[PDB]
C-alpha cells in the first residue's frame, strides 16, 4: 500500500464533474475545482486544469494526471511549511502518509490549525493524538474517512486499508 493506493481508497475516481461531501465542483481523484457554485466556472476551470475543451468529461489518463500533480503538491505544501514540517520529518513513513492524506482533503492551512493533534503527533502520544483528531468537524462530516486516518496514526500500518 502507498500514499497513491490510500487516496484512491478514500477518494474514489468520477470521469465526469461531481459535488464533493462539501457540495463543491470536482472531477477525477479528489480534484477540487473551484468552491463557486457554478458550473460554468467548474467547467472553465477543467479546461484550464487539462488544457483542452473538456466538456466536464476527462479520461482516465487526465485524472491520473492531476492526481499525481496533487499528491505532489501536497507533499512540497508539506516541506515549505513552518508548522507541519517539523511535525512531517519526525514520523515514519506510513504515518507520513497519513498526514498527505489529511493535507490533500483540507489544505496546508486546515491541517496547520490541528496544533494540539500536531504537537501530540510530535511527541508520539499516538493514543492521545487520535482522540485529540477526532474532536472536529472533519471527523463529523467525514467519520469512514477520519478514522481510517486516524487509525493509521494511531497504529502506523495500513490496517485500516487492507
Ligand atoms: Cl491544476
Ligand atoms: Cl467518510
Amino acid at each position: 500500500m502507498n500514499i497513491f493506493e490510500m487516496l484512491r481508497i478514500d477518494e474514489g475516481l468520477r470521469l465526469k464533474i461531481y459535488k464533493d461531501t462539501e457540495g463543491y465542483y470536482t472531477i477525477g481523484i479528489g480534484h477540487l475545482l473551484t468552491k463557486s457554485p457554478s458550473l460554468n466556472a467548474a467547467k472553465s476551470e477543467l479546461d484550464k486544469a487539462i488544457g483542452r475543451n473538456t466538456n466536464g468529461v476527462i479520461t482516465k489518463d487526465e485524472a491520473e494526471k492531476l492526481f499525481n500533480q496533487d499528491v505532489d503538491a501536497a507533499v512540497r505544501g508539506i516541506l515549505r511549511n513552518a508548522k507541519l514540517k517539523p511535525v512531517y520529518d519526525s514520523l515514519d513513513a506510513v504515518r507520513r502518509a497519513a498526514a498527505i492524506n489529511m493535507v490533500f482533503q483540507m489544505g496546508e492551512t486546515g491541517v496547520a490549525g490541528f496544533t494540539n493533534s500536531l504537537r501530540m503527533l510530535q511527541q508520539k502520544r499516538w493514543d492521545e493524538a487520535a482522540v485529540n483528531l477526532a474532536k472536529s468537524r472533519w471527523y463529523n462530516q467525514t467519520p469512514n474517512r477520519a478514522k481510517r486516518v486516524i487509525t493509521t496514526f494511531r497504529t502506523g500500518t495500513w490496517d485500516a486499508y487492507k
